């Protein structure tokens, strides 16, 4: 009695196909232009943070240590931001390092610092290897994965589970001294919304890899970033590490792009003292230090770890809509067919949605036609490359609920046309 | 009569009297540091407004750009419009970007290290060795980037023109050879100033590796001291005209017209560098911070008004620079132990003691409370081969402090002096 999209028989997929092909037609007659690529925070996210563009103001500029934060100096970022980011997160603030306005660029320095000239734990440089291996839980990230692309590492995909990476997987992965490192977005990951939980942060910490210099690079880019009124627990990961007997193992980080200006806020890396003493002896080369400006007006804009989650709060009513409004279409458009899965994240900026395997590019091409954009298949694995051709991204943050039902409306009916192909 | 020809028993008796001055100095306990080449607070005060741009409800550049927002690698077209008004170059030859023009020549540097850069045929870390040019004295902190890298640093004069011309033509001509450091205009810390026939030069010279790069590095760009600006040479212009268009990496910052370390930095460079750079700095990040060059933008408004800011670092500046220059006069000019620059703008005065005294100057200054920088730190590995220079930094302290640091200073100096000669 039910019956899913890959079980109707011959004729009743035929069917299908001509009914579906009448909706994409009626689809593309309403001449849109939509775009559901972009994950960046809308205006109205932004505009919370209008008294920040005044800050720190005539006449403020000394940090709570009394340095004058318009003069040069000082590698570790202020105090302040420091301090109110240490006791967000439940972290000693002596684990807490502040830089300048991407946390991508930090990611990117000591990934590039290893390659050249080795990181403390390393016998050499990762230039001196024939062949350096990434892990890279998938789907994920695109800028991470460009980044490892960028300095010729073999990526080696595991999956990306509810409770965070395939470990089985990793550990096996390990064992080979070539494999360097690994990318993890920890929470509501980018972009299946995912988290890892303690056991699997356990894992991580305590398992044994077969280079000495191995690093994890730990993004938690959504720390704080909930749809709801309960924010997620913050692993310390650097002290788990600690714990287990290694120490230097986790490279931490987060900014504040998506809580104040993006692209305009404050970055954070957090680490082991070894490994903050090897960071900084090197950024002390690059320059002089990051801008402490910027780090006074954000902490005199949250003033404390409540102003955040404060801030938090609002993200969250503004996004909550734009997520619901996408689920609710997709669940009442497709629910019925088998045809596609999606998460149901509680925090971050996507949705991931799994389509039939082989049309995921065929729905983005369908969609195009319709004029909705949406990001192409494979953007969120290394090199593009999805072996099953199934995952779409979905961005819901930027524009208004009312676009993002037709659009998504739009992308349901692209979705059925492609199975309805494949089948028939 | 000079010190250096006073017989044994005129310099005994000098020595003994000197070295009764510094015991009466050090007794003082002096508190002292003309180290830092930082803006003072009052130059710092200029820019209080700054504080409070854009302001809430100011977030579009003139393009339209929310700057609130992600994206743009090249930064805003308010601020690089303005500077390239101010520089006298076409505005498509700017990129604007953090608070930190050592960052840009740091990661381009070793970007050609790691990738090549857009002429190389292989990574400079494929070399057995690479060479640096380096005049000197120079900056310190140029020569810790290239250290770093494990770069052979080869020393060349730094004259008033510009560096040794006819030593760098011959130095280039080694494949080794990757690049040169040069500070074009009030240099860091000799205050000469390259001249429109030696950038020629520079523009026109063959190198034997095909990815040669200039640091051009202007920091200097505009921070005169008398109110009369340097001529602005368009360095990549120069380098385009010569048939060597990809040569030059030029940058220039508002660390010392604005907030040091909280400013804008620039890059000028060629169409294929850009791309270049983009290219790598767009895997880096998202693109550089667009709300503060905003900030900037509105605060100077155009070049006239960066112009009108450096006429008050003047006023600030050149009382504390002439009253060094007083002291060093009216102590040590008669002795004939010490030469000194006179600079027209910039930071510094560089000065030469007896060669052989300068640690000696240094550790005695110390021990007076007067931190002084090392000898050497203005040289690759900190290795001056004569013992002679010294860095002096005015732009901080009161000139009240200035005077009692440099009459300390000067004892240490005929101090040094008298005991080599004695
Ligand atoms: C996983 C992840 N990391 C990093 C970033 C970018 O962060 P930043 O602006 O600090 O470079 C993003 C985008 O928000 C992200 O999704
Ligand atoms: C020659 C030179 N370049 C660069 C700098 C530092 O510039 P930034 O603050 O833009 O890194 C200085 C200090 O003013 C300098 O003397």
């Amino acid at each position: 009695s039910s019956v899913s999209l890959q079980d109707f028989d011959a004729e009743r997929i035929g069917l299908f196909h001509e009914d579906i092909k009448r909706k994409f037609d009626e689809l593309k007659s309403k001449n849109l232009k939509l775009d559901l690529t972009r994950g960046k925070p809308s205006s109205e996210q932004l505009d919370f943070a209008d008294e920040l563009l005044a800050l720190p103001g005539k006449g403020d500029f000394k940090a709570a240590d009394g340095t004058d934060v318009r003069n040069y100096g000082g590698l570790d970022g202020i105090v302040d931001i420091r301090q109110i980011w240490a006791d967000l997160l439940g972290v000693p603030v002596e684990q807490v390092l502040a830089g300048d306005a991407s946390s991508l660029n930090i990611m990117f320095d000591v990934i590039s610092w290893s390659y050249i000239f080795g990181n403390n734990d390393s016998v050499q440089p990762w230039s001196k290897e024939e062949t350096v291996k990434w892990i890279c839980p998938v789907p994920g990230y695109d800028r991470h994965f460009s980044i490892t692309e960028r300095f010729g590492f073999e990526m080696i995909s595991v999956p990306m589970n509810e409770d965070g990476p395939d470990m089985d997987a990793v550990e096996e992965l390990v064992k080979n001294p070539q494999v360097k490192g690994m990318w993890v977005v920890p929470v509501f990951s980018n972009p299946t919304g995912f988290t890892v939980t303690e056991d699997v942060a356990k894992r991580l910490s305590a398992m044994e890899t077969a280079a000495p210099d191995f690093r994890v690079v730990w993004d938690n880019a959504y720390a704080v970033h909930t749809l709801t009124d309960e924010f997620p627990e913050v692993i310390d990961i650097v002290g788990l590490g600690e714990a287990a007997g290694n120490p230097n193992r986790f490279w931490a980080f987060t900014s504040t792009s998506k809580i104040t200006l993006a692209g305009a806020g404050v970055s954070f890396f957090l680490t082991s003292a070894e490994n903050r003493k090897w960071y900084t002896g090197h950024a002390g080369i690059r320059g002089i230090g990051p801008n402490k400006v910027n780090q006074l007006a954000h902490a005199r804009y949250f003033g404390d770890a409540e102003g955040v989650r404060a801030v938090m709060r609002k993200h969250a009513a503004s996004l909550a809509p734009k997520f619901n409004k996408v689920l609710e279409i997709l669940d009442s458009r497709l629910a019925e067919y088998g045809v596609a899965q999606w998460t149901v994240p509680a925090g971050g900026y996507f949705i991931s949605l799994d389509v039939v395997p082989g049309t995921a590019s065929r729905v983005a091409e369908l969609a195009k036609e319709a004029g909705i954009a949406l990001t192409g298949a494979g953007s969120s694995y290394p090199l593009r490359q999805d072996p099953e051709n199934k995952n779409l991204r979905l961005a819901p943050s930027l524009p208004p609920v009312e676009e993002l039902e037709v659009a998504m409306d739009g992308v349901a009916t692209c979705v059925l046309l492609a199975a309805a192909e494949h089948y028939a």
